[PDB]
């Protein structure tokens, strides 16, 4: 009878493959995850995709996961798996892109017709970050805004909530830029190696944000995975707050900082219910490099900012609210 016994631009559906597979370029693939038992959200079994490369690029194929969450079985690729450790939502270090940039450059190197896949869980902002990267050293594009907007045209959904297409945070976007900037200024390499303590922190247009006048908030500094310090701003905890409500801002003397060197990402955090947690758990976050701040702090902007950048958060971060870090030189 009537009723059964029994039961988009990323889809590749060719040849008897159905897969989240998208050619970036010819030879430059972007795609989800290689999934193992239930499929969810449809997107990708590893079987078939093992299957897809072995038939499509035979011996010519390079896969980079760049999950830090998880692994899988490399054998279903012949092994021929890179991986970057990269946490949702985050960005890999510069060290670790430039890593794989030479990786990916010896392998597509030996082969014109060689081919890298670069996937992570959706495929999009870590995929995007590295995919923009590679076309960058390839040549292909000269800027980071260029690269990241055609990665977003070829795999990605149009979003209304973003500012830019392409990725999913600020500090994506960023990362890919200071790519940029080391490609056309230091030669491809790290810059000369900047040592710096955080010896301020200034949020402007606090009003509205969690209590309003910074009592809620804390700052923690990450390097290398590891906290290295936290500061808790109504409490003095290795801080002193100073609220002005006429300029609406906060400044904060942060003490004890030790010296940082390479990428730090700085996350806040509130004791406000009533501020959000967008991604990494928190209010509001980002990274930066010590080697690429310009003079003695680093300002950004809303757009800037990873949670604050998505629309759907304008109405607490308003158009004024930047987070600027005072820096002293560590040499």
């Amino acid at each position: 009878g009537h009723m059964k016994a029994s039961s988009n631009k990323r889809r590749y559906r060719k040849d008897g493959f159905d897969l989240d597979l998208t050619y970036v370029t010819d030879h430059v693939i972007a795609m989800s995850f290689p999934s193992s038992g239930r499929q969810s959200l449809f997107r990708n079994p590893i079987g078939e995709v093992s299957r897809f490369f072995k038939t499509k690029h035979p011996d010519k194929f390079r896969i980079y996961n760049l999950c830090s969450e998880r692994g899988y079985d490399e054998t279903k690729f012949d092994n021929h798996v890179y991986r970057v450790m990269i946490d949702d939502h985050n960005v890999p270090t510069l060290v670790d892109l430039l890593k794989f940039i030479d990786d990916a450059k010896v392998w597509m190197t030996s082969d014109p017709d060689h081919v890298i896949a670069i996937h992570s869980k959706g495929g999009k902002g870590r995929t995007g970050t590295l995919v923009s990267s590679w076309l960058l050293e390839d040549g292909k594009f000269d800027t980071a805004k260029e690269a990241l907007e055609y990665f977003g045209s070829r795999r990605t959904d149009f979003e209304v909530g973003d500012v830019f297409q392409g990725v999913e945070t600020a500090s994506q976007i960023r990362y890919v830029g200071y790519f940029e900037k080391i490609k056309k200024n230091y030669g491809g390499q790290l810059p000369p190696m900047k040592k710096l303590k955080v010896t301020g922190v200034t949020i402007t247009a606090i009003q509205g944000v969690g209590r309003g006048n910074g009592s809620d908030l804390s700052m923690q500094i990450v390097s290398e995975r590891q906290e290295v310090l936290l500061c808790k701003f109504a409490e003095g905890y290795n801080c002193a707050l100073q609220y002005d409500a006429t300029d609406d801002c906060v400044t904060c003397e942060v003490k004890n900082c030790p010296v940082l060197a390479g990428d730090i990402k700085v996350r806040f955090m509130s004791t406000s219910k009533s501020l959000p947690r967008g991604y990494d758990n928190c209010p509001f976050y980002f990274w930066f490099n010590t080697s690429l701040v310009e003079g003695d702090h680093v300002t950004l902007k809303r757009e800037e900012i990873d949670n604050p950048h998505k629309k759907k958060t304008w109405k607490i971060y308003r158009d004024n609210f930047t987070v600027k870090l005072t820096f002293s030189d560590a040499e």
